[PDB]
């Protein structure tokens, strides 16, 4: 096979490390690989320094100084796989150096205290919390700064906002309502903007003239002069303004709080907050946030500039001071590291809280180790974030691509501080700045609609979570190969152009060429083009980039296509698309599906379980291959060796293929020849007709594994024994229960077979009088033990492949309390494609198999080769994704030309280039036909007749020539298969890639006859083996109500769900073939009446004449 790739836009730079976000964030987060000497001090070390110097001075005796030296964590308790076999949280041990000082001679240094076991990251970027690999999804929010937004209801003038995160930490607003008041609010109630400047030292005269000479608003400032005439007294006066009934005297205490340390922030001095400053408003910052504690007299280079800019914003063009909040230079992305560092610091505070109490509890000086440190907080805290945070979830590894995406996805629903469930509608939409920074497709149509999405191609989190998107520079009419990752904000200052601009190299080629200033499409000139787009790829996400001709598909349906791939299941037979975009390679590679060769060398052994290669460096290493592992969602992950024995390997070449790779290429589902016409009704709205032949070959077939588990619980009635003993009826069911108790590996288990046996006790506390007689009659001596045995749940099982049992003397495992022992049973099964299944191409055409046709009679081409699947055309006009029809065509060429292609995103193949390849295909198709010995059918000629009358072929040309034309159009003649006659009119056909979608647990069609019932609510409930009833909602009630369905609705409310006495007599009646009984009162009704009686109210039903009647049959009358 050969590869031909069409578009030419010089791809200047390789895509970045896809999991860089997850990997590097945790790198900077926990800087543990490098000594405390190394400078990166953010994250852990930062959070540590933040709360370590615990100064506790006076109330009794103090002068406490506990100081941090160096943070070191290094020897993991156990390893990865052992952490999955056994329930274990892969976490590194950490204990930093600590030394507490004394006001008396002595400083005790108790070196280590290991508090907090913090999880580690896998080399791919995923975690391992408890058994399941988990992932921490990034988030978005208002980057702590100051903005000015238009006022709420009064059309008049807008107000100022100062945003300080963490939560604890004031939230300021400056608003002027001139009849006599100005408003500045910290927690809530407002006060004067000048009483404060006065406090700091700004007097009426110097203030008003320098700041607002150009600003008449200065008059509101010098207004209440009575108080402006006393400096430091203004300090006490504002204190007075706050409200508790506090001591007037507190020298410089609260001013400190809004001064240097806590409330304002320790975000790195320099670029954290001072960036939002010098560019947006005001020039300097002395001390991180408005901070100072040297003379008692505070300095505030921030309090005056904010007003300075409000006087400026309100008075003209110092610049145009309006902040579009959604500008990404305002909305920041929280990489993993930050998310963990914050929970780590929260724990540090919980820790430092308890320690303070113990600076008073310890008797004399030996209080360094246990007296100050308790590991209970940090454990619960960080543990809670990895197992319970709404943000970290099961790794979605249906197929690698999936998990990769789930690792990079961004969420709102988080801290609660940033964006909750209320809407913020504007945020949900795809903002202008989302360019190269977020996929415009990447959003879950439905409930949580704009609140989530995975990021883009070249998108990278620079220093602080600001997705900078790359844009290359173009000085004059010259375009460069240099790139600038720009902030959202700066992007608007320049005139940027799209990549589609005809380029000669550094030369722009057309005078009137498109560019877009700031969210506005603008036809600019080559001389104005300041910057240019990097690529068509950076615009979207990975998951999306994988789509062929994205260019021709409605952005709405292209979403479906992207989410579809996230639902792709690994087939034992994985093939790459006949037509690819170009990243399939990089996907499998950057994801960790296939195994690549470190350095050059030769191959030694090629097992089905290992490839021990020999590098030319004089070394050889064994490369195990995850034979058959269980993915979180139950898909097979096997590495099939692609290298033979003794082979010189290039550095970075596929030794084995990942779960779904063919040859280092991503491959899901399989390329199948497909006709695109209507069949009877088999493909009616969105139904798919499939050729039986597809099953003959093991084409769409997938291996699944479910993990049934049972426990031996300790009841006070007697331990539940796990034995081959199944008390009541046969040995026939005990065969596969070979091992005494457990089931034998390799045994075929059907629904209702014993997977594992167990024996618990009969009653709650007492034996049975009636059951006493029966046992005695045929065999008194009857093991009173109950059959509580894990059985195959309806639905399906396969053949047991592995089993695990953990008994009494536990190795290094965690058995829950009461839990005597556990028994796992891994079962595997081959899933061959069937009518229930759903398959869908990358474009979005989704559909279910409705009929598997015998190759005998499905559409067949002139040469005996028949089509595998017949897709309905109707599904194409409405939806707008011609891309699939473009794929099919290139596919046809690749079938006869025996070649695969790579059509980039928007630069790819072009309609003429394809008509070209089709022209070559015509000779392979029909050229052989010529030589093989035959010409054209009566049929082939006949469909030509109807085709020229149609208008597909130039009348007057020879059939040979006419068919070429007809072929180039992408359609060929097809005969029925059932009749052998032709299908009037050419029909297109070709090689379209189609994947098979994963079957959810719901897919296991749930059918329930009778079963359990809830304890307080008496409505049907399922769980383990009984399916659980379907819900009959109001919307459905009305449906019946509309109909004359009286009884049928009664039934739905009585006999079927709540009529306690009803459902019982119901069953029994049915059992005897009795026309079911007439409904008794529903328990929902009785539950109610009583609920109602619980409250004073008395609800009594009445008769024809206002008289009693009785709902509660006979249990309410007394005694």
């Amino acid at each position: 096979m050969e590869i031909k790739r069409f578009g030419r836009i010089r791809e200047v730079i390789p895509l970045p490390p896809l999991t860089e976000i997850q990997v590097e964030s945790y790198r900077r987060a926990l800087q543990a690989d490098v000594p405390p000497e190394k400078r990166e001090n953010v994250g852990i070390q930062a959070a540590f320094r933040e709360t370590f110097p615990i100064e506790e001075e006076d109330k009794g005796k103090g002068g406490l100084v506990l100081d941090f030296l160096e943070y070191r964590l290094g020897e993991p308790p156990f390893p990865q796989d052992e952490c999955r076999e056994k329930d274990l949280t892969y976490q590194a041990p950490l204990y930093a150096r600590l030394q507490l000082i004394h006001k008396d001679t002595g400083l005790i240094k108790e070196d280590e205290v290991f508090l907090g076991h913090i999880p580690l990251m896998t080399e791919d970027g995923s975690f391992i919390i408890n058994g399941a690999d988990r992932v921490i999804v990034s988030q978005i929010h208002r980057s702590p700064g100051v903005y000015f937004t238009p006022d709420p209801a009064r059309p008049g003038r807008y107000i100022a906002s100062i945003i300080p995160l963490p939560k604890r930490g004031p939230w300021i607003d400056l608003e002027v309502e001139p009849n006599g008041v100005v408003s500045m609010k910290v927690n809530k109630r407002k006060f004067p903007l000048v009483l404060l400047l006065r406090v700091l030292g700004y007097d009426q005269e110097t203030l008003a003239r320098e700041l607002g000479a150009y600003g008449e608003l200065v008059q509101g400032l010098m207004d209440e002069s009575v108080f402006a005439m006393r400096p430091e007294e203004a300090l006490i006066r504002l204190f007075t303004l706050l409200r508790p009934g506090d001591p007037p005297k507190r020298d410089k205490a609260v001013a400190y709080v809004y001064g240097l340390i806590a409330d304002p922030r320790r975000y790195d001095l320099g670029e954290a907050g001072r960036y939002k400053a010098e560019e947006k408003l005001g020039i300097r910052l002395s001390g991180r946030t408005l901070a100072r504690f040297e003379d008692g007299e505070f300095k505030d280079e921030v309090f005056l500039p904010t007003l300075r800019y409000l006087f400026a914003l309100t008075a003209g063009v110092p610049g145009h001071e309006v902040d579009d909040i959604d500008h990404l230079g305002n909305r920041r992305i929280r990489t993993v590291g930050e998310l963990m560092t914050d929970q780590f610091r929260v724990g540090l505070a919980r820790l430092a809280r308890g320690v303070r109490e113990r600076m008073l509890m310890g008797s004399e000086d030996s209080l360094t180790p246990a007296k100050l440190v308790n590991s209970r907080p940090l454990e619960a805290a960080i543990r809670e974030f990895f197992s319970r945070s709404q943000l970290s979830q099961f790794k979605d590894e249906t197929n690698p691509l999936s998990s990769l995406r789930h690792k990079r996805r961004i969420s709102a629903l988080g801290p609660g501080g940033l964006t909750r469930e209320r809407a913020g509608f504007d945020v949900r939409d795809v903002h202008r700045t989302h360019y190269g920074r977020i996929c415009p497709v990447e959003t879950p149509e439905g409930a949580n609609i704009g609140l989530i999405t995975s990021l883009a191609a070249y998108a990278r989190v620079d220093e602080l979570g600001f997705i900078r998107t790359p844009y290359r520079r173009v000085v004059g009419g010259v375009v460069t190969d240099e790139v600038v990752y720009m902030t959202a904000t700066e992007e608007d200052r320049y005139t940027i152009a799209q990549a589609n601009t005809p380029l000669e190299g550094n030369r722009i080629a057309a005078e009137r060429v498109v560019a877009r200033r700031k969210g506005e499409p603008v036809i600019v000139s080559p001389e104005e083009v300041e910057f240019m787009d990097v690529s068509p790829k950076q615009v979207f996400s990975v998951n999306t980039n994988l789509i062929p001709f994205l260019e021709h598909d409605d952005a709405n349906r292209a979403l479906m296509g992207s989410n579809m791939q996230t639902q792709a299941v690994p087939l034992i037979r994985a093939q790459a698309p006949v037509v690819m975009t170009g990243l399939e390679e990089r996907v499998v590679r950057d994801s960790l599906a296939a195994l690549y060769a470190e350095e050059d060398g030769e191959v030694a052994k090629v097992d089905g379980n290992r490839i021990v290669v020999r590098y030319e460096d004089g070394r050889l290493v064994e490369y195990p291959l995850r034979r058959f592992y269980r993915s979180n969602q139950g898909t097979a992950l096997d590495q099939r060796p692609r290298v033979v024995v003794g082979q010189r390997v290039r550095k970075g070449d596929l030794l084995a293929d990942g779960p779904a790779s063919e040859n280092g290429f991503l491959a899901l589902g399989q390329n199948v020849l497909v006709a695109i016409m209507p069949f009877d009704g088999y493909n009616f709205e969105d139904a798919i007709v499939i050729s039986e032949e597809l099953l003959k070959r093991d084409f769409y077939t997938s291996i699944h594994i479910e993990r049934y588990e049972i426990e031996a619980r300790d009841t006070k009635l007697g331990p539940e024994r796990i034995t081959r003993d199944i008390p009541h009826l046969s040995e026939a069911a005990l065969r596969d229960l070979d091992e005494e108790g457990v089931v034998r590996i390799g045994a075929e288990v059907k629904p209702g077979d014993i997977l594992v046996g167990r024996t618990s006790f009969k009653g709650e506390s007492e034996p049975t009088p009636e059951e006493r007689l029966l046992r005695s009659i045929f065999g008194e001596k009857a093991r009173d033990v109950k059959d509580t045995s894990l059985r195959v749940p309806p639905g399906e099982g396969g053949i047991v492949v592995r089993t695990v049992r953990l008994r009494r003397g536990d190795p290094g495992v965690e058995l829950k309390p009461g839990v005597r022992e556990v028994v796992r049973v891994y079962v595997a099964q081959k899933r061959k494609l069937q009518v229930g299944d759903k398959l869908a191409n990358r474009h979005g055409n989704k559909g279910v198999v409705a009929k598997i046709l015998p190759v005998e009679d499905m559409p067949h081409l002139p040469d005996g080769t028949p089509v595998d699947v017949i897709l309905n055309p109707l599904g194409v006009p409405s939806r707008m994704n011609l891309g699939q029809i473009l794929e099919t065509h290139l596919g046809l060429a690749g079938y006869f030309l025996g070649q695969r292609y790579i059509s980039p995103i928007f630069d790819g193949a072009k309609e003429p280039e394809i008509k070209e390849l089709l022209a070559q295909a015509f000779e392979v198709y029909f050229g052989k036909r010529k030589g093989e010995g035959f010409g054209v059918d009566k049929r082939e000629v006949e469909v030509l007749r109807r085709a020229e009358k149609l208008g597909l072929v130039t009348p007057g040309k020879t059939p040979e020539e006419q068919l070429k034309e007809l072929f180039l159009q992408g359609k060929v003649v097809l005969y029925d298969g059932r009749t052998g006659e032709p299908i009037e009119g050419p029909i297109v056909v070709g090689q379209m890639f189609i994947m098979k979608l994963y079957h959810m647990v719901e897919d296991k069609m749930h059918a329930r006859s009778t079963g359990p019932y809830s304890l307080i609510t008496q409505q049907p409930l399922g769980g383990k083996a009984q399916f659980g009833g379907q819900r009959f909602g109001e919307m459905e009630v009305w449906a019946l109500e509309a109909y004359g369905a009286a009884h049928t609705l009664q039934e739905m409310l009585t006999l079927k769900s709540d009529d306690i006495e009803g459902r019982n007599a119901a069953y029994e009646a049915i059992i005897k073939g009795e026309d079911v009984p007439e409904p008794s009162v529903p328990e929902s009704f009785r539950v109610l009446v009583k609920e109602l009686q619980a409250l004073a109210l008395d609800v009594q039903t009445l008769d024809e004449k206002d008289n009693p009647v009785d709902i509660f049959e006979g249990l309410a009358s007394k005694r």
